[PDB]
RNA sequence: CACAUUGCGCCCGCCGGUAUUCCGGCGGGCAUGCCUGUUCGAGCGUCAUUUCAACCAUCAAGCCCUGGGCUUGUGUUGGGGACCCGCGGCUGCUCGCGGGCCCUGA
């Protein structure tokens, strides 16, 4: 992998995401709810793996976690939802008063199971909540049971599938819930939300989301440096004997390649 | 109950006489219509009765550089849209495999 090549593939791309939406729009009537700070500000830019094989016999639904040295989800405008285990009361407690300003305000909705799996049944019900927030997180005791709840609507896409999040300390309901430390349980969540996630489909490509573009093409390539080294020391197996040509991917224009 | 005659039934209990059975007496009760409630019922009057529930891991096990992190626990309704891709075949058009966006009452 080259850098220079890399970043300079980077200044392209954005370029050209400008110019995309620089052009009127030749229906001749203008849009209420897009400005162009803000659809520039909104539009993701993916990387494409591609391998040999599969990368997976099946089909992995918990998402694993890469570190960024800039956070992914740092907007003002985004609502993240959590997915607890049991006590919602508890955890709602925890989010109100002993969070910080920050975390609060990116809470969207803390949800126990129990009343998951009682009012989001229908896939109408399910389809709001898709909707209606961000991103998911949600419990390691858990994230087992959220595919029979959340069903297709969540689990088909890969945009919005649940982040596991550990709330392991080391069961009666009202008698006491077994949670860690609060101050640092703050840590784990903004780890979540700033992490970019993978997603182990079992075919030969997938797609990692790392930044947008009204972010800065040093920022870019820098958040990509650490996620292509890192994610295939994990995940792909055989490390490099399986990778294949990468591809910087905008959601409506073409993929640029960088080769392996 | 009976022109009411000091007569005669029925239910429960008691007393005195050779008395568990007999005789006589005594005490408390037994009219009709209607109301409220209790209890026992009757009706080829009407109804219900073939259980559409919950029931994965609200954590276990293995590890590492002794305390935080890691790995495994395979779990998704169907359809549609001259939209943007990667990979397999197809001489090619294209078709399969997985994605990015959008829509719809399970």
């Amino acid at each position: 992998v080259d850098p220079d090549q890399t970043l300079k593939a980077c200044k392209a791309l954005l370029a050209h995401i400008k110019k995309a939406a620089a052009a009127p729009r030749p229906d001749g009537k203008q849009n209420l709810l897009a400005d162009e700070e803000s659809t520039v500000a909104e539009t993701p830019i993916w990387l494409t793996l591609t391998t040999k094989k599969h990368i997976h016999d099946s089909h992995r639904l918990q998402p694993g976690k890469i570190i960024l040295p800039h956070p992914l989800n740092t907007s003002e405008e985004i609502s993240v939802c959590l997915i607890t285990a049991d006590p919602q009361r508890f955890y709602k407690n925890a989010v109100a008063d002993e969070f910080p300003e920050d975390l609060r305000a990116k809470i969207g909705r803390v949800i126990d199971i129990s009343h998951l799996k009682a009012k989001f049944k229908a896939y109408e019900a399910q389809r709001k909540l898709f909707s209606e927030h961000d991103v998911f997180l949600a419990d390691t005791r858990i994230i087992n049971r959220l595919p029979k709840a959340l069903g297709k609507t969540f689990y088909k896409t890969t945009t919005k599938r649940p982040i596991p999040v550990v709330l392991m300390a080391q069961r009666d309901p009202l008698e006491n819930a077994n949670a860690r430390p609060i101050p640092e349980i703050v840590a784990e969540i903004r780890k979540a939300i700033g992490a970019a996630l993978v997603h182990l489909s079992p075919s030969t490509n997938t797609a990692i989301k790392v930044g947008y573009a009204n972010w800065e093409p040093e920022k870019l390539a820098a958040n990509i440096e650490t996620v292509i080294r890192e994610l295939v020391e994990r995940f792909v197996p055989q490390k490099w004997q399986n990778v294949r040509n990468f591809y910087v991917k905008g959601p409506e224009t073409a993929a640029l390649p960088i080769y392996q």
